[PDB]
């Protein structure tokens, strides 16, 4: 219903805080972690509220959405933050880590270098904040009729975005395509961390319910 | 490689297309999977080399990028032949799979139904086989990309090519980058997809070297 530019200014009205973290072991840097996603993830859900489109979902599809996808927001987020700081990964302001420490964990010297490689990614492309929460509105969309014709939105407030800043019709759609495609290896990040999180001992649905009814 | 044309692009690839194989036939499953898949991987590295601009790269990234994308290329042609036949997969002509049968399947218990869903995608999409061809092409140099600057150069020209199938097809410009972008996040579904396969399979760097001597 809205229009190309009151969708960017109530995306960045939704925006989540940066929440603050809590030598390592692994035990100890992926308690760090998990307590900084818990609580982030409270915050991610009065985010998706606000995501237009979404709450006009039934709770069954907003849920779905949420499971399937938070952890490629967390991700895409902290990759949104470490931009500026290459070779380092900013979880929180009072947790920067290199690529040394993150041997830490096992498994997680994979999943860590490919962060790295999208933050700087990033940097190349020179990635613009109106764009970062049109990507990541449109992973929580797509992760996961309606919904499509609000994805199609976001395409034209992206294109949008990319017009404003005085680019041709061919380096738009080129770099539509660009950042895109950068979400297949978000993707792949994620299913690579679903696995180490399976590989654990051990209520998202839960909170996610309770949250978001 | 970088001053083709649309038309060029889109007749290079079509051109490099691999012929469907059949299953063995035996009268008297992960099994027929495994030795089919393996036949059609000798098929795609000679596919692979007549992609426009990946004879440009080292033999080392061209190992790495098969190694990464092969069975999102497997999977993106299994999807592709098995749109015509709804609910159903078309693993080869000889050997076609609906739900019931695959449910009984090794591990094929959580991809059957995305396959399927990517296939009826494709289809109300009306994927054209243009469009396919180039959307295969963006995976092998797109997976293995950030684990360079040729790379995305030719990515952008397979962009450009995308475009122009769509405006002469007769979209307007919104239809044209929606269309695009609708393709193009369906190759986060078809990554997922293999990820779950991947994983499945691990329950090489090697042979793909063996086989790009040629
Ligand atoms: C890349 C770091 C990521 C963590 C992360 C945390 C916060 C953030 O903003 C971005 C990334 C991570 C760690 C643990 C975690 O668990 C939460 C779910 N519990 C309840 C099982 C989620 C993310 C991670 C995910 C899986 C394995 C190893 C690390
Ligand atoms: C979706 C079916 C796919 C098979 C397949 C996909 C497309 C195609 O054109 C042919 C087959 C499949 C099965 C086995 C396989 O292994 C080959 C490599 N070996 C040497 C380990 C690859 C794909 C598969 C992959 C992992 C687990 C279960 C199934």
């Amino acid at each position: 219903s809205l229009t190309a530019d009151q969708m960017v200014s109530a995306l960045l009205d939704a925006e989540p805080p940066i929440l603050y973290s809590e030598p390592f072991s692994e035990a100890s840097m992926m308690g760090l972690l998990t307590n900084l996603a818990d609580r982030e993830l409270v915050h991610m859900i009065n985010w998706a509220k606000r995501v237009p489109g979404f709450v006009d979902l039934t709770l069954h599809d907003q849920v779905h959405l949420l499971e399937s996808a938070w952890l490629e927001i967390l991700m895409i987020g902290l990759v949104w933050r470490s931009m500026e700081h290459p070779g380092k990964l900013l979880f929180a302001p009072n947790l920067l880590l290199d690529r040394n420490q993150g041997k830490s964990v096992e498994g997680m010297v994979e999943i860590f270098d490919m962060l790295l490689a999208t933050s700087s990614r990033f940097r190349m492309m020179n990635l613009q904040g109106e764009e970062f929460v049109c990507l990541k509105s449109i992973i929580l969309l797509n992760s996961g009729d309606h919904i499509h014709r609000v994805l199609d939105k976001i395409t034209d407030t992206l294109i949008h975005l990319m017009a404003k800043a005085g680019l041709t019709l061919q380096q738009q759609h080129q770099r539509l395509a660009q950042l895109l495609l950068i979400l297949s290896h978000i993707r792949h990040m994620s299913n690579k961390g679903m696995e180490h999180l399976y590989s654990m001992k051990s209520p998202l649905s839960d909170l996610l319910l309770e949250m978001l009814d």
